[PDB]
């Protein structure tokens, strides 16, 4: 049986929330934030690491990522791993723009052996992974402006779709009023939502896509 209600936040696993800016790094947000609870879990240490590196480095054919311009979770974390490490955000720090790759294996912070995929549309292995694994890699439709009205309760707009267009990460669920939701980490500063978050509706019939393209990394 699962819980009814999961917050990796409670259990040390998430770090600050991050401000993307006007550069379209939110993949790169959401794969590093995947990785950091995996890193948590393992090691027992929460380090955020790198967005920065991730936009530097993978912005090739090979990954299909677009640096500043937009790209994937999974081809971040195969970068990673290929690369055989990623290093911190301390050491590699969040400059919002598109700059040269300057890696260095000195500073690894964190390691990538692999990454799953959850089955497309499927919120009850989403609720599986978020219970058992940890935070979990998604793409949502975040293109419409109630998404940025949204202040409290449980995210519903009806005019969503599942084409989607932002990666952000869920780190818990639950239930709240009555209405069951997903707990989501944004790359928008604290200023976005609720201290950075948004709970999207869960259980109906994969509201904004956020079902439909889960990963989440193997350290
Ligand atoms: C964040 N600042 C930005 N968004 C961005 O980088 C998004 C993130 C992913 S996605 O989640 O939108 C996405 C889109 C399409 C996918 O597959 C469709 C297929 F292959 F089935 F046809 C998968 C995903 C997911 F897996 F969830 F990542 C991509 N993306 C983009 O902007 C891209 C590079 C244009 C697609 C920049 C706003």
């Amino acid at each position: 049986t699962l819980p009814d209600t999961v917050d990796w936040r409670e259990k040390g696993c998430v770090t600050e929330v991050k401000y993307q800016g006007s550069c379209g790094a939110c993949w790169a947000f959401s794969a590093v934030g995947a990785l950091e609870g995996q890193l948590k879990l393992k090691t027992g240490k929460l380090i955020s690491l790198s967005a920065q590196n991730l936009v530097d480095c993978s912005n090739e054919e090979k990954y299909g990522n677009k640096g500043c311009g937009g790209g994937y979770m999974t081809e971040a974390f195969q970068y990673i791993i290929d690369n055989g490490g990623i290093e911190a955000d301390a050491s590699y720090p969040y400059k919002a723009m598109d700059e040269k790759c300057h890696y260095n294996s000195k500073n690894r912070a964190a390691t990538c052996s692999r990454y799953i995929q959850l089955p497309f549309g499927d919120e009850d292995a989403l609720k599986e992974a978020v219970a058992t694994k940890g935070p979990v890699s998604v793409g949502i439709d975040a293109s419409h402006s109630s998404f940025f009205f949204y202040k409290s309760g449980v995210y519903d707009d009806p005019s969503c779709t599942g084409n989607v267009n932002h990666g952000v990460l869920v780190v818990g669920y639950g239930t709240l009023d009555g209405k069951d939701y997903w707990l989501v980490k944004n790359s928008w500063g604290l200023n976005f939502g609720d201290q950075g978050y948004i709970r999207m509706a869960r259980n109906n019939k994969n509201h904004c896509g956020i079902a439909s393209y889960c990963s989440y990394p193997e350290i």
